[PDB]
């Protein structure tokens, strides 16, 4: 929509240094501080079974499609009041492509 | 000195999107637009065989050295005026220092 499609393994690495931390992408992976993110896209916030997500998070109940992953790159807490994610943001929309790229294909 | 290490990742893939559609980095790599980058550091600038530079490029006699590397990411032409390599330069030093860690690294 507002959003096009990046560098595959530009997010990666972005991830990486930005995301890995605190989270996981892969299937049967685990939850850390973050929960894990496969099957994200097309879920909606908060649903991950066995993680302990703030009331802010479960109340939003955001879709999860490229668009709005998107929004809430820049600022997680401007995006969900409230939330316990501290990701100061990625102010990149070139940043934010190539990391939600990355997510799309590595999160399926 | 004024150069910090960074991301070697981070920087594999700066390389991949700003340096691999000219230069290659590989020992028995062949050059492209860019001469092979195999062995630069320590190297005088214009010094690589069978490769064709600019007449600017050989008298700057530029010893390579991550330090150096810095200088000329951030703007090549200011750095070596008359040069050909058309790279609008690296204004980011982060982006320089991930991107001179992985050089150090692979050009080794
Ligand atoms: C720890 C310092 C984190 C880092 C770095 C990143 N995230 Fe995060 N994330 C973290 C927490 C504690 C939570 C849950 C917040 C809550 O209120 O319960 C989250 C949540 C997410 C979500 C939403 C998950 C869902 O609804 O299922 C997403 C999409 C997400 N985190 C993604 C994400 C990315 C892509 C990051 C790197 C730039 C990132 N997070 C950083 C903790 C931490
Ligand atoms: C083509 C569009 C290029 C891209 C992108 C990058 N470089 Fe380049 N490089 C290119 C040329 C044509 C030349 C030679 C210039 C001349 O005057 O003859 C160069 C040269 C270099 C050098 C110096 C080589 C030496 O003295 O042996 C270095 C260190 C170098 N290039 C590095 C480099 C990096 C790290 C890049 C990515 C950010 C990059 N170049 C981009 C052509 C092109």
């Amino acid at each position: 929509t507002e959003f096009k499609a990046g560098s595959a393994k530009k997010g990666a690495t972005l991830f990486k240094t930005r995301c890995l931390q605190c989270h996981t992408v892969e299937k049967g992976g685990p939850h850390k501080v973050g929960p894990n993110l496969h099957g994200i896209f097309g879920r909606h916030s908060g649903q991950a079974e066995g993680y302990s997500y703030t009331d802010a998070n479960i109340k939003k109940n955001v879709l999860w499609d490229e668009n709005n992953m998107s929004e809430y790159l820049t600022n997680p807490k401007k995006y969900i009041p409230g939330t316990k994610m501290a990701f100061g943001g990625a102010k990149k929309e070139k940043d934010r492509n190539d990391l939600i790229t990355y997510l799309k294909k590595a999160t399926e």
